[PDB]
C-alpha cells in the first residue's frame, strides 16, 4: 500500500518516527506486510479547507484489494486519528482518498503485480 | 470537492488570495458549499510540459459527484482562467485530471461519507 | 501523457536533462507526440519504502489510452532503469501507479479531449 499527506502543518511539528509509526499502523490495519507499505509525508504545504488555512491534510491510500465499505470507515478511523494526536490535525479537516488497484496498473522491480 | 494544482511558477508570484479565490469560484461552480471546497497549490515544482520548462500546471478536481462531460468541459474554462489571470500560464499548458468518487472512498472526520 | 516521480534522493542528484529524457523515453514508449508530455520531478521528499528511508520513490503515470497488462510491464522496465540509472534507486523500492483517463476526465485549453 502507498499512504500520502499533504498538509500545511510545519515541518519541525512532524514527530521523530510518525513515517515509521504510520508504516505499522498501516501494516496491522490493512494485513499487508510492513516491507509493502510506502509512506509520504508532505508538509509545509499551501492549502486551504474550507476556505480557512487552519491546520489541515490531504491524503490518499491506495492499495491493491483492502480497500471497500468497512475497511475504508476503520482507516478513516485510524488516520483521523493518527493525524490529530500526532500532528494536531482536527479530523474533520481532512480528506483521504482511497483507491484500488488492480496489479496489473502497479509497477514495481521492472515489472507489475500482474 | 477538492483541487490541487502543481506549477512551475514560484511561491512569490502565487497570489495571497488565490486559495479563497479558488475555493469561492469552485463552491459556484460544483454547487457545493465553500466548508466542502479543499485547495491544495504547489509552486517551485520541477516540471515540463511538451519539453519546454515554460511556466505550466498539472492539476487534479476530486469530487462525489458533480464531474461529467458537461461540467468538466465548463471546470476547465473556470481553472484555466484562473491560472491564466492569477499565475500567468498559458492555458495551452494545463493538465486537469477530474475524478469522480465514490462517497464510500472518501474519508473524512472519522469515517467516510458512505 | 502525464508522468510525476516523488522521491527522497536529494535536488542536486537530478541529473540536469532528466526532464527532457523522460519526456522523449515517454514518447517513444507511448508512441505519442512529445508536446503532449507532461513530466514533475519531487526530490527531497521525507518518504519511507517498507519502514526503510533508503532511495526509493512513488510515481504516476497517467495517460488516455495505451495503459494495460503488456504495455504496464514494458513502462515499469523502461522506468525503473532510468530510476535507478539516473537517481541510483533501486528497481524494487518504486512503485508506479499506472492511470487509463477517460478522455472526458482530462481537461486541457478550455475543454476535455472528449
Ligand atoms: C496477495 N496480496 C495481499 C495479501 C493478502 N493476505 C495476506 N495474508 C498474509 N498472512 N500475508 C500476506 N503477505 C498477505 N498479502 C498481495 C498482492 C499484491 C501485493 C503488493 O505487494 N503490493 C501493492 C502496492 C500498492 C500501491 O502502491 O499502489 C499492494 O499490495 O498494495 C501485496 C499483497
Amino acid at each position: 500500500p502507498m499512504f500520502i499527506v499533504n498538509t500545511n502543518v510545519p515541518r519541525a511539528s512532524v514527530p521523530d518516527g510518525f513515517l515509521s509509526e504510520l508504516t505499522q499502523q498501516l501494516a496491522q490495519a490493512t494485513g499487508k506486510p510492513p516491507q509493502y507499505i510506502a509512506v509520504h509525508v508532505v508538509p509545509d504545504q499551501l492549502m486551504a479547507f474550507g476556505g480557512s488555512s487552519e491546520p489541515c491534510a490531504l491524503c490518499s491510500l491506495h492499495s491493491i484489494g483492502k480497500i471497500g465499505g468497512a475497511q475504508n470507515r476503520s482507516y478513516s478511523k485510524l488516520l483521523c486519528g493518527l493525524l490529530a494526536e500526532r500532528l494536531r490535525i482536527s479530523p474533520d479537516r481532512v480528506y483521504i482518498n482511497y483507491y484500488d488497484m488492480n496489479a496489473a496498473n502497479v509497477g514495481w522491480n521492472n515489472s507489475t503485480f500482474a
